[PDB]
């Protein structure tokens, strides 16, 4: 089988705490002796546009509330960076896991878990997507949720959850304090572009139906990759490269990209009542190494 | 959007168990450490004798380790398709728990594991066939199933097998198979998946929720009508109508008219979607959707 899993939570699960500014509740990152959270956390009115230096001159320390759990947290300084806040707190977290920082890139998985009051609530595998949001499952009080990556030992930190576009859509920003997409953290309408379904990920997810005995839909013409990207720009797919990426899966199946490529075109119109892997339609959730993972154990 | 809960509290428990050549998972809680009988098979490829297998356990051919450390067995004993193996030491994190066995169409998280290490943590469905759609190769048994409830984690399966067909099959922490299916290396097959009609109630009405409309038409199935279909076509019967009254209520919607658009779509959705899907999803319970829109449990 094929499952959208989450990678384990639990390294980041102690690094959630609740930061409380005067009217405002939501959740921020304690690593080392620094809290992470959205600085819209300091905003008093959020009913117009929010000039931030502003609100940043009048910030008093003492309006801070931040606790882990049930232990309250002593605040020492708070400086803004982008839309995050560095807050720095008088005791180092002794469960801070080995981690680092990175921005994901278009197309690229993660993990997010959903905290709310400074506590965890759900863990789901995600995808960043092409226009730069995510399909989250987020509610008031939400923000500073983080999204991570676990890889050789280390917790990589991703993202740290913003705001909820009128789409629906979710968008957050870097640890750096950059939003992803270039939105802002301003109570204005904003719309995202256009998603593109990944190929790369859709022709993951026909070479594990190929593994899994689901070989209906395969044919033996072959699309060259030229050929298809002319025809994704115009319907709405990302187009291929690092075909070279896929070398262990053609060589387990014996099925090139290129067929697989020509199979996307057609599967693009539909199903036609049948399932792959259970699925009335293509699915571009599943990156190449996923289907590698879970179904050699690499 | 599916999702599971957090794993953090289980990760602590689970071990690696290690009976001569063969490796699974454990579960540690206070002073006892819960696996598949077959760690002690010697060979699972024919019909495995446990009373014999059981009889012939020596128990210096267990190794148990947590983290990085050994834990000391005791003494272990046989408990339907489980062993209990007592250690000498008692997991300190051990959370508040209790012992739960699930229902057919109940929701719950697999933390995934291998070599004693969680892999991955995703939600899945007791079917009504008492499989479940997982992804498990090599050395996942022993990994458990939970939910998190009130405070406590409710233990609710611990992985065994996987049919020719793909489905998988657990036991509950009493050692009870669901299902009633053997840990025996035979060809047994399950009976035939229902679609859980509740979940794809509750799905039609978080597609009205986000205004996604276009497959909703006034006329109304009674319930006893939609269950003789429902026999029928593969489909299990409407039950605890009153659970959807909050949501016939705020939505303005009688559940009438949801069963009357699952008879209908369940031919198709001619092209249009319903919330991103192609076809009905039985996937998320009431329970999911009322707390992943609205906050609440
Ligand atoms: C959705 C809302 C209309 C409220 C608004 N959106 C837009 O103003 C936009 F459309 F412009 F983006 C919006 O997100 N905010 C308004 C205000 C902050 C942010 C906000 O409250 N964030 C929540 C953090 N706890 C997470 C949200 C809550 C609902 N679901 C979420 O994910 C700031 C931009 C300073
Ligand atoms: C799938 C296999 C053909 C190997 C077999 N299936 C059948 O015998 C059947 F089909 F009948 F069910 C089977 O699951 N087992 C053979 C042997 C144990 C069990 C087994 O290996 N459990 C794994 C635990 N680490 C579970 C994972 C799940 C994914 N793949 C696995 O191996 C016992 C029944 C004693």
């Amino acid at each position: 089988g094929l499952r959208k899993m989450a990678q384990p939570s639990g390294f980041v699960e102690k690094c959630v705490v609740r930061v409380c500014y005067g009217n405002t509740v939501l959740n921020g990152l304690w690593l080392g002796d620094i809290v992470y959270c959205p600085r819209h956390v300091i905003a008093s009115n959020t009913t117009s546009a929010i000039d931030y230096d502003h609100e940043y001159s009048i910030m008093r320390l003492h309006n801070f509330s931040i606790i882990s759990g049930t232990a309250f947290l002593g605040v020492v300084g708070a400086t803004m960076h982008g839309v995050t806040l560095k807050i720095k707190v008088s005791q180092t977290n002794m469960h801070t896991p080995r981690h680092s920082f990175r921005t994901l890139k278009s197309g690229e998985g993660f993990n997010i878990l959903a905290c709310y009051d400074g506590c965890a609530q759900g863990v789901f595998g995600v995808n960043m997507r092409t226009n730069w949001t995510i399909r989250g499952s987020f509610i008031n009080g939400a923000c500073g949720s983080p999204g991570y990556n676990l890889k050789n030992g280390e917790v990589e930190f991703v993202y740290m959850h913003q705001i909820e576009l009128g789409s629906g859509s979710h968008v957050g920003s870097s640890f750096d304090g950059v939003m992803y997409g270039g939105f802002e953290d301003q109570p204005n309408l904003q719309v995202e572009s256009a998603n593109q379904m990944l190929t790369v990920n859709v022709v993951a997810f026909l070479y594990a139906a190929i593994l899994n005995g689901c070989t209906w839909w395969l044919k033996g013409e072959k699309l060259f990759v030229e050929h298809y990207n002319e025809w994704a720009q115009a319907n709405g797919f990302t187009a291929m490269n690092g075909e070279d990426a896929f070398s262990i899966l053609a060589a387990k199946t014996g099925v090139c990209v290129e067929r697989l490529l020509h199979a996307i075109q057609v599967l693009n119109n539909g199903f036609g009542g049948k399932q792959i892997l259970g699925y009335s339609s293509l699915n571009d959730e599943f990156s190449i190494n996923e289907v590698v993972k879970q179904m050699f154990g690499v």
